[PDB]
């Protein structure tokens, strides 16, 4: 017998929901019979009364539940991710995603437009020309012939647009904030996840063990939303349904100390040039960022196989992402999926 | 440059506002210009966060700056309101009304505040409906019932035209917020003094604080049983405030002679079982209802005293509850309501 009072009611309580509260929430707010003033309570509540792995688990599992699938058999079994939760990241996350592909790992991203002039994934990707707005059926064809697609958010997740107005509308991040890297709707089995909020990065693995996932959530010593190339890193390795939180140095691997100044995302033009300029094959802080975030995805990907070692699969990442930027690999895999995009 | 996100922000990360801040955001949304979405995060942020005296003061003070005023000169300077939270969750009889009623025949200025229930099946504004009293009368015809019957009546709707905007959201989220907090803190014609019930124990001793910075004389109360009024069930809690402080009791009925009712017996229904509840009482029915009329009849009077700096704790609530129970067995409660009825009816 669930209901609005009785949910928010509980989380103002400051309790963890009963089994299967999350979801009837969301599955109300994806069925559009939420008002927006319900949306906004519950995704205030379920923020203050820090939300838990089940129940972060439970809405993008109702999420992915409305979501638009791929068709059957066209994502292979180790098609990475490589996204972040902002709150930035996005020039990274893209950078690193065109040199994974490019080293042969299919990667599926998802994500929207962003509301300010910061990027969004798909902003800067529109701006180098990739057509980032297709339907199952291309993203597909895109991941077998390019290597990579992009599910377009507001295209996979139509019900999901009236959260998307009270979350701009509020302004401020949310347990919603959260559940991008959670439901591509691809549903990748690897991946390098990004969190800014480093008390919710453990919630996050937490959900991505219960799906079995080989994935790295990381978080920068310094914030960022990526592994950092400033100081150290926090790592939760997520392998065979099980958590480990490491403290990872990149310099261990010889990358030198850089700046926050040299690395932050910004608007999508700028970010366009920045990918153009790293893929050309431009030294310097960018390029070493891209390269370990890269590396990064390659170990999750390695991961998915129960005899992966950590040092040597990161060695291995390294050699594979400096290479596939080096040989220009990744520069002739965007022009390829640029040419992709225009020819249907 | 204060914004949404800003503040919304700032409760979120559990921080309390800067001083201005709950002002601007309840501004916004008595003009209309708050989105629904802003206003429930709003109402549910600040309640997980824990109001302050402070921001709950803010709130209540901008609906009090747009609400409609009693003409000047018309409400008397001791007058005193007996109203609560609600959301208590019991389908009580509509106590407060009843002993405003009682508090009025007394001779102590009544002015009360209310809507047409949010969740029990009758609240005090449809009660006085039933028994044939005008609840939605203008400013210059409430100033005119205070004045000529003794006690007035000011439709929350009538008066806070522009607090429908926060009333809708309250309404689609059901959860109790710190808006629940707001009705008791911004009765129009500003009393000084009164009973303030409040039905979440947690928020009791923040309702005091606004009231203490104010300067009013009032007894916050709020039942050992959840009850938002003085209970005859069992002890309740009251935040004593005068001379803008606070402090905490516990009372018991017990110690003035009051026998233990069951919560069953001060069940109430629908308009017209509470308007028959009120018709009894007055008429001198005995039992557990009178009793807790009396009690918070007496209360009332309590708060009303509490205006002077002379007034001592027991014979002030000895005096009370003598007060209140002569204006009931004189029959002047009875008529005082008789002739509420008949003014509304002149026009
Ligand atoms: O605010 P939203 O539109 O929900 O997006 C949140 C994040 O998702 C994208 O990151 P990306 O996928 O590039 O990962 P990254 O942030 O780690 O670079 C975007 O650039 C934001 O950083
Ligand atoms: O939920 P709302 O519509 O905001 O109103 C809250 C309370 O206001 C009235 O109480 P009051 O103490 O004035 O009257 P009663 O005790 O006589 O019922 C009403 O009866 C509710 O109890
Ligand atoms: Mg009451
Ligand atoms: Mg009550």
């Amino acid at each position: 017998v669930p209901s609005w009072p009785q949910i928010l009611g509980r989380l103002t309580d400051n309790r963890d929901l009963a089994r299967g509260q999350a979801a009837w929430a969301m599955d109300q707010i994806m069925t559009g019979n939420a008002r927006p003033a319900q949306i906004a309570a519950f995704a205030v509540a379920m923020t203050m009364k820090a939300p838990t792995a089940d129940e972060v688990g439970e809405l993008a599992g109702v999420m992915l539940s409305h979501a638009h699938p791929l068709p059957a058999d066209t994502v292979p079994d180790d098609a990475v991710d490589v996204v972040g939760t902002g709150g930035n990241t996005v020039n990274l996350s893209t950078m690193a995603a065109i040199v994974v592909a490019a080293a042969g790992v299919p990667v599926v991203k998802h994500g929207n437009r962003a509301a300010s002039s910061l990027s969004g994934g798909a902003d800067t990707l529109e701006a180098l020309g990739v057509r980032i707005d297709l339907g199952p059926d291309l993203v597909a064809r895109s991941l077998a012939e390019v290597g990579i697609g992009f599910c377009f958010a507001a295209r996979f997740h139509p019900s999901y647009r009236h959260a998307a107005a009270v979350r701009r509308e509020i302004g401020v991040p949310t347990v919603f904030n959260l559940l991008g890297p959670l439901t591509n709707p691809a549903r990748p089995r690897a991946g390098l996840i990004g969190c800014a909020f480093a008390d919710l990065a453990e919630v996050m693995a937490g959900v991505f063990a219960a799906r079995r996932s080989s994935v790295l959530v990381v978080h920068g010593d310094d914030g960022l939303d990526e592994l950092t190339t400033t100081t150290t890193s926090t790592i939760w390795r997520v392998a065979a349904g099980s958590v480990d939180k490491l403290t990872f140095d990149p310099a261990g691997f010889g990358f030198a100390r850089a700046q926050l100044d040299q690395l932050a995302g910004g608007d999508a033009q700028a970010n366009a040039a920045a990918v153009r300029a790293v893929l050309g094959g431009a030294r310097g802080p960018v390029r070493d960022a891209v390269v370990l975030n890269a590396a990064g995805a390659i170990v999750a990907h390695a991961g998915l196989s129960s005899r992966a070692e950590w040092l040597p699969a990161w060695e291995e990442g390294l050699r594979r992402a400096s290479a596939a930027i080096d040989t220009g690999a990744a520069e002739q895999l965007l022009a390829r999926w640029v040419r992709f995009g225009r020819q249907i």
